């Protein structure tokens, strides 16, 4: 597989081991990751990580990106699918973070990307994720994008979202995605 993922602001490519400096940084801001897992601030130790990775990716496991922003080639943030199973066919996705240097529909942006690199070039019939109560902005993104809450724990809120919603809202979101083909007016 090999991924051609861009919108209208960024864009994604594949993780590499020298990504691991810009995740270290990205992952140990304080400021971005009250909700997310810890992880290595050792450059290192996440070039290890990714080495881990890149045996999955090669196998089809899992495929992790950098966000980048298309107006000056700079990297903006991470967003990963992992997590793979069966009937029906589905993906988790997440390790979804975005700096202050992000666009401002970058999260928009890379949420459609990750459903286009599912459920279009991967295959998949459906997505699951989870947030943590307390990130209460993200629960409401992904609720206004048509995920629906399947439960919860005492750290989670555990969504999935359906390929039928992802194809429903092409149409609704293809501003996000590119330059529109032919735009409305209203006499
Ligand atoms: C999660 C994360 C990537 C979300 O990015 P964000 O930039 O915070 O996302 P926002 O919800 O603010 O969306 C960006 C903009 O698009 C708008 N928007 C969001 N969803 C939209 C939709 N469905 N339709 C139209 N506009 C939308 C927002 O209102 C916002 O514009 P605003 O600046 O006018 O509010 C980011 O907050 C982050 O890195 N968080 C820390 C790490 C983390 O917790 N990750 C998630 C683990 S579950
Ligand atoms: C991606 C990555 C992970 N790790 C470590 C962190 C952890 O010890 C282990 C497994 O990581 P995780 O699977 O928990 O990855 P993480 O990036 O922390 O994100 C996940 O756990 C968080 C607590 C959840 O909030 C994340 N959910 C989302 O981002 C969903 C999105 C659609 O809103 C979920 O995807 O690996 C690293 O050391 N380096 C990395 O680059
Ligand atoms: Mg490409």
């Amino acid at each position: 597989v090999n991924f051609n993922l861009k919108a209208n602001t960024t864009y994604l490519r594949l993780v590499e081991e020298n990504d691991a400096e810009f995740i270290c940084t990205l992952r140990n801001n304080d400021k971005l990751n009250t909700y997310i897992s810890k992880s290595t601030g050792d450059i290192k130790s996440q070039a290890e990580w990714i080495r881990n990775y890149k045996n999955r990716e090669n196998n089809g496991e899992e495929y992790y990106f950098i966000i980048f922003r298309s107006d000056d080639q700079s990297p903006i943030g991470t967003v990963r699918l992992y997590d793979f199973h069966e009937n029906p066919k589905s993906f988790c996705w997440g390790s979804w973070i975005l700096n202050e240097h992000k666009t401002k529909y970058a999260a928009v942006e890379s949420a459609l990307l990750v459903y286009e690199a599912g459920f279009s070039t991967l295959g998949f019939e459906q997505s699951h994720f989870e947030v943590m109560k307390g990130n209460d902005k993200v629960h409401s993104f992904h609720l206004k994008m048509g995920a629906q809450k399947i439960s919860e724990d005492d750290e989670n809120i555990y969504y999935i979202f359906p390929k039928s919603k992802y194809k429903e809202n092409k149409i609704q979101y293809a501003r996000f995605l590119g330059k529109l083909e032919h735009h409305h007016h209203h006499h």
